[PDB]
């Protein structure tokens, strides 16, 4: 069941969230 526009995570790639929603702040420092 579902009635709701949404895409599978771009970065979990699972059903039922999505990217925007996920966590995807890494830290992006050289080291
Ligand atoms: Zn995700």
């Amino acid at each position: 069941g579902g009635e709701a526009k949404a895409r599978l995570c771009k970065l979990c790639g699972q059903k039922g969230h999505d990217e925007r929603s996920c966590k995807g702040e890494a830290k992006q420092k050289q080291g």
